[PDB]
């Protein structure tokens, strides 16, 4: 198998973490969807990273669709529930972690625009929704919805969310007045599979 | 339940149809994402459409989760096998659509900027995403992967996708040399969901 992305994306990092996670060997393919040349198009023709390539040449894509491809394999530790109902549950707080990571991209984005080209306007309407996602995150684990030990596909999408603001210096104030969000991150960025797919910084 | 959208959205549309094919009873709520005051928060932080409310309170996003969420209410037709792989390689297929909707929409973000903080730089490889997925499409007709006759999430994505593009003028020339594509969405777009569902233009 093969996992193509960038040492960046938190997309792809959610991935490498389910693999490593589960000690499923693959390969790694470094790509740079942002550059004009880039070798992304021969394995998704939207040109964006993560993609994962079977041992048949089959391309899955987007990133929620690869972790449930990995979480079909059946390899432990399971991360989703085998309840229908319960597992789409998890996949909704996934799409809520996506969406803080989209937001954050979009606005790391705006900012590598030339300075006449960007919107403050569009750094601001991301950044309220961070917030506003970030305090449904917190109040999930006030009511029980998540719990601060809980590993799962969301719980993994929600660190790596948080790393990636975190990186790229989004939302500074994640952490005010969140303790149950800062304690659930914490406890996942603990963990081994986390310390080996850190984004690099200079 | 509520269907909490848009009148021009692809991905509100997506769902509409669902429902409609089904004929399951719902109301639909209008908001407009982009203007500064809107209703979409209190449905979902990251103030994006669609949305469903079920009869408790419950928002489900994004819209691929909540294709899946109808889907699992086992109501005829199905637009899903039962069968889990095949229905991921569907939902695949969707997600490729979706992303088709994705490129569409920035672009058409993009011409909603000032005229002198637009990248057309941003604009072109917009346009590259739609023709190389488009071409994708096409070879999954060529290939059989999809038939022009097929009825399922991933063909009513794709012909969202489409009239979307139609609708907003981008990629105008997504029919030329694309047969098999062109068969696909006028069979989807002959069905009464689709005649109720379109998007307003004056
Ligand atoms: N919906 C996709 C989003 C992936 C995504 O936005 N990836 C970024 C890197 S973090 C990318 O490849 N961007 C290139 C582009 O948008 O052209 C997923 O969940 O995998
Ligand atoms: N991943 C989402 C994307 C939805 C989306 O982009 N919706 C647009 C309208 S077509 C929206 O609400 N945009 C508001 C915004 O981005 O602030 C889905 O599949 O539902």
């Amino acid at each position: 198998m093969k996992l193509v992305g960038s040492y960046t994306s938190p997309f792809v990092r959610k991935l490498s973490i389910l693999l490593l996670e589960k000690g499923i060997t693959f390969e790694f393919i470094n790509e740079l969807p942002y550059n004009a040349d880039n070798g992304v198009a021969q394995f998704n023709p939207l040109g964006k990273v993560p993609v994962l390539v079977t041992e048949e040449g089959e391309c899955w894509f987007d990133s929620p669709i690869i972790a449930e491809y990995i979480e079909l394999m059946n390899v432990a530790p399971a991360m989703l529930p085998r309840d229908p109902l319960e597992s789409l549950r998890v996949r909704k707080i996934e799409a809520l972690a996506d969406g803080i990571m989209d937001a954050g991209l979009v606005s790391v984005r705006e900012q590598a625009r030339p300075a006449a080209q960007q919107s403050e306007d569009e750094l601001l309407r991301q950044r309220e929704k961070i917030n506003r996602s970030l305090d449904v995150l917190e109040g999930y684990l006030v009511d029980g919805t998540l719990k601060t030990d809980t590993v799962n596909l969301a719980t993994i999408a929600i660190a790596c969310a948080v790393g990636y603001l975190n990186f790229r210096r989004v939302a500074p104030g994640w952490c005010v007045d969140r303790p149950h969000l800062v304690k659930l991150v914490e406890n996942l960025f603990s963990r081994e599979s986390f310390a080996r797919t850190e984004p690099p910084k200079a």
